[PDB]
């Protein structure tokens, strides 16, 4: 144990754990108590320190650097897919949620409609046999966490530097992190790029937003540091609400929309009725820069990020060869019905492989494979496992902990010139065996 | 007159009130939360606040400014008095002479403050006839709301940024607050000024705090801005954990304090049993530097107060007779030792005065009312209100040398009540700024 955090004697623990909780409220690392009716409605009222692991979990410095890089790759990557309809459109009309943002999809190119922009995310492990980072997800639509994950930052590195010496730690391998700068700065970029000094910024949001501190501090940026109005729809809003003119300019609430940012519509819950998607097609229609396109939104579905780790389908959307490498090596396998790995290799060691639908199956049941719900072949991640100490409604206990590291990228272009392309900070979020926040203690 | 705002605008500001709340930590524990007051990032609500500020003329905020190092240098002087403040609280309630008995055993050994400081804080009220700014009272002793105060001047601002136009007031004319840094700065001189390197700061603290983060967010200024450390302790704590070493060096929980900030102390409640005596005896005798003394304590109390606003006795502590004139001008009539101005001039006119048949004697003090926008739970209404302007003050010196001696921010405390919905608390009533002229 090098900090197997659960041997810290539990006196100095009631101690960090409290300053750990001064800070969060002073700093504003809190959300509404879901245990409050109105505290996603309803801002200043019923408010709870976000659920935190106490001190950061240990990752090494060469895969965050490696995780670093792929951000402007996937950046690119996520561009490129986006810009094959029938790739998607073959790929993903094979749900009733993913069929209607197909329809939409549709529409637009029916209909030949830039200035394009997103702040995604990718979300990493890494797996303990290979020792490698893998990919977990990539966020396309509406990424959580640039405020929390970078308060969090604040909140380890100010533990660290009262607590460090005393526990053999140094504030210095705690990463520094800029996201939710970077995320108002990618907004305020693609608000210029629109040159409209008259238009505001709609940033879609869901009915209950217990949240919604993260977006009004995305706002506060906008406004004060970057001089931009921003305003807050849910879906329903925008249909009852929305307009567009006859020159194709978006009118939401009295104002022009330049740039529309959706913190909200990639659960189907936030589609109860035609209204709501009424809201997603007059959006998408309309000249408004959207963060992101219904396309991007596409590429960011299970089934597309499926199919884009399948063998020889990513090098379709990439030439550069450096980037190829490095895509490969943080993608986990996934295949179909390859005799090859998919007969034998996974039969012979059903030790990684798991199949999944496109329950799971595993280890032994996985001679399915000797016979012939679970659909595709892919490889086993086994995830690093580590004791934390975790915060939750000002009460700590411990546990051991799996994290996944998420890197935000911000993009910007404007037909060929690429304004932005970021590696854009990060978030953790860290949980037993929805969990906690966390950061990382980099090597 | 924000009541004639259309009501679904108002609803806008506040919910842009509410919002900027919860990100600039105008936060305290929730009463109906009852951990609220002990664990930290739990419970948490808005403070009451009235939405938009009522004006105030800038002459009197002006003169409300100027009055601070010269209330600041007269708290000072009446606490060097030992035999004065003794004459007049030998009288009594049981706490008051509590205090006195600390001051005499204070007087007794002779005791010796080289470095003395405050952080204090004159309250005010602008009555509607003569149009003068009136002293309401003197905190000498552990004053709230540095930090609330002048949260509440950015809220304010922010939202006539975004609503004054439409409205027709300028973000402009609400004053400029930067009382919390001041207080840090002032307890960061002091520990300055005591010269050890490796003393602390300890905050002296009550063991219900909804208000903890006014105290935290000072600390954080001193550890963050100043590099300096601090403690919170109950004077239960105090008792039980610290001492006096050879030196006469003040010892908490095994650290050396050089600065003892009391924000807990001034109410008998703070004291419910002979421990939390014992810890303020303590920390007296020590060499610690007390924010403020126990003869500071005295100064501020209802009779001292009372005394040096009758004639003459203000005349004794202050030479500066410009200063005697801005401080009589704040000074409303205040009386009996025996007057001739009680019940005559009072029987018969008692809607100006108060305190007979029909804690003595005062001109009636009669409010600008303004209408108001209150916010309480995440809840509005519509109020008709009365505020109290808080001029804070910084005061440290070493022997001879004035550090600091100045005027640092403010706060602004305004309520509905008599006339209108409410009960006599002041179910403390609203947090305030003011917009000037
Ligand atoms: N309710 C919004 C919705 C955003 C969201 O669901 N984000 C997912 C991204 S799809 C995340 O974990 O990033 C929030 O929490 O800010
Ligand atoms: N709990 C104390 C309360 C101290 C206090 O109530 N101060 C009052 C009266 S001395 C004030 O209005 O300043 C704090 O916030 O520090
Ligand atoms: N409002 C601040 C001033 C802070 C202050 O003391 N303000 C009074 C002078 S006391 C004022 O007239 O603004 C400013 O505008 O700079």
């Amino acid at each position: 144990p090098l900090f197997d955090y659960h041997r810290i004697d539990q006196k100095l623990l009631q101690n960090i754990v409290y300053d750990a909780l001064v800070w969060s409220t002073l700093n504003c690392l809190l959300v509404g108590d879901k245990s409050v009716q109105r505290s996603g409605r309803v801002p200043g009222v019923g408010l709870v320190h976000l659920p935190l692991s106490l001190l950061p979990g240990p990752f090494p410095e060469s895969h965050w650097k490696q995780g670093c890089e792929l951000a402007p790759i996937f950046n690119e990557l996520v561009d490129r897919v986006s810009l094959d309809g029938k790739f998607l459109q073959e790929s993903l009309s094979r749900d009733e949620f993913t069929s209607r943002l197909l329809d939409i999809h549709s529409k637009m190119l029916q209909i030949n409609k830039d200035i394009r922009m997103g702040i995604v995310r990718s979300d990493y492990m890494i797996d303990e046999k290979t020792k490698s980072l893998l990919q977990i997800e990539m966020n396309t639509i509406s990424t959580s966490f640039a405020l929390i994950g970078c308060l969090m930052t604040g909140l380890h590195k100010s533990l660290l530097s009262q607590y460090g010496k005393f526990l053999g730690l140094n504030s210095n391998r705690v990463p520094a992190n800029n996201a939710v700068d970077q995320s108002a700065e990618a907004l305020a970029k693609a608000w210029s790029e629109y040159n409209n000094p008259r238009a505001a910024i709609l940033v879609v949001v869901q009915v209950e937003e217990r949240n919604m501190y993260e977006q009004h501090y995305i706002s506060a940026l906008l406004r004060e540091k970057h001089h931009i109005r921003s305003i807050r729809k849910t879906l329903t809003e925008i249909d009852q609400e929305g307009k567009i003119l006859p020159d194709g300019t978006l009118s939401v609430d009295g104002q022009a929309i330049s740039v529309v940012y959706f913190r909200a519509g990639y659960t189907p819950k936030d589609y109860p009725s035609e209204s709501e998607w009424r809201a997603r097609l007059l959006m998408e229609q309309s000249s408004a820069i959207k963060c992101p396109t219904i396309s991007y939104h596409l590429v960011g579905t299970k089934k597309i990020q499926q199919e884009l780790a399948k063998p020889g389908v990513l090098e379709r959307f990439v030439e550069n060869k450096d980037h190829i490498a490095k895509l490969r090596a943080c993608f986990a396998g996934l295949w179909s019905l390859e005799d090859s790995d998919i007969v034998k290799k996974a039969i012979e060691n059903p030790e990684l492989f798991v199949m999944k639908p496109q329950n799971n199956i595993y280890g032994d049941e996985l001679r399915e494979t000797l016979l012939k719900a679970a659909y595709i072949l892919m490889q086993r991640i086994f995830p690093a496992t580590s004791p934390a100490i975790l915060v939750r409604d000002g009460n700590w206990d411990t546990g051991h902990v799996i994290s996944e590291a998420g890197i935000f990228g911000t993009y910007l272009r404007n037909k060929d010139k690429i304004i932005i392309n970021n590696e854009s900070g990060y978030m953790v979020r860290t949980k037993i065996s929805f969990g906690v926040v966390d950061t990382v203690y980099l090597t």
